[PDB]
């Protein structure tokens, strides 16, 4: 049921870098688990990953950096509701 | 004596919050905004491939709240930057700088607050949740149309539907375009703003000042002005805040011709104003549009009010006509406009008038009927018919009443609202447009054509406009006793 998502404009993304939204009732604790079992399945295949930034207030979730071979792997994570490639913005 | 677009901004007739303000580092001892501005400096910035640094914020933090050039004169404002010195950031660091707002306000709880983001990159669903949230904290964002002469629906935060998107006027009230560049347009713009030659602090030096362009200067104009509006009416939820900003706006000033010809009736035709007294009920309406249903010979659009807000009456659209009407129908305990594409496509516009009624609201609806055609109305006592929809299966083809064609079912949006005094006018002629507007003082609610082919009806602000390829325009009218 999770999803990927990327920026629709070519030259704007940023991959190697993955912004991983969970559900809507995720609690910090739960996300801060998600984020080491990914860490932690991704080590066992000989990926190095980096957990840049762990997010609550607004949305639950964490921002990882690791290569995109391992996005089948952590949308099978527990509690996931969609992945996103980070992009960039610019000032207007 | 004073620039243009703080003239532009102020109405025909004139006499506690804090502005966030997410862009690239700012020059704070600046003369404009020293001992107003608090940089948190919290940094999240990609890496570069200090007056050239701060330019940017530096102008839009002067457009907010500068002593001399502002538009919120002297307004408090705290700074984080999230762009680097090329004015470059990322969608994470976008992220993590409005979760930082949040969680200052959890630890520090103040009064209203605006962000303004005077940024755009590509629509992203996770910097439109992100939006969401912090609006459903009650939190007022107001974000940059973009500078893409393109449709602001493919860019976030504009296209957050939770935000107030603003696009950019020059003085003569044209949509700014310098070459390629040129302000964003589209149903996700909720309104234009001074934007060209727009003097501001210049981070160059202490009393130095420089004129920019941009939806950035646009949406701070906007920023400056809604900052103004919660100031003296703290209370304001932001569907509120989004109808004044709508009503205060100078209205039919933009040509359109500026823009894509799909795009024009789509845009609203605003450009932002400060409201002509500081602070009795009146009747707030505004025109929603929904997304293209897309080509599908089934295919159907969905428009719907923002929180809080009523729908009173629904529309469609087609360019090529091929449509099967549309239908009020409630979902989750809220009223939906939902319209109907035909065979021969291209797709349809669900078009809802939303409004501020706080008033009790029905649908009564009749299926096909019979030479006296489809009718439904709203029988009670004291009950005011505020819109009629009607759609039909079939491939081809009186007061407080709805009319009709015998082959399509009927709807009434029925209001029990004593304080509201409300008329139909019509007005039909033998033709591509036909248009009837609402006498001022009184709010359009509902807009409809009388039952050879129509395109379809919209509401344009007070007026109601019936494309057609006799043609009946017909508008309800209503205002507060
Ligand atoms: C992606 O679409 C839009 C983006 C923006 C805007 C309007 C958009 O249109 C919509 C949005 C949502 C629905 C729905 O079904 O929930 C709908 F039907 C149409 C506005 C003009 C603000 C506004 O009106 N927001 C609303 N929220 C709720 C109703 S309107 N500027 C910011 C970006």
């Amino acid at each position: 049921t999770a999803t990927f998502h990327r920026c629709a404009k070519d030259p704007w993304r940023l991959p190697g870098t993955y912004v991983v939204v969970l559900k809507e009732e995720t609690h910090l604790s739960q996300s801060e688990r998600t984020a080491r079992r990914l860490q932690a399945q991704a080590a066992r295949r000989g990926y190095l990953t980096k957990i840049l930034h762990v997010f609550h207030g607004l949305l639950p979730g964490f921002l990882v950096k690791m290569s995109g071979d391992l996005l089948e792997l952590a949308l099978k994570l527990p509690h996931v509701d969609y992945i996103e490639e980070d992009s960039s913005v610019f000032a207007q």
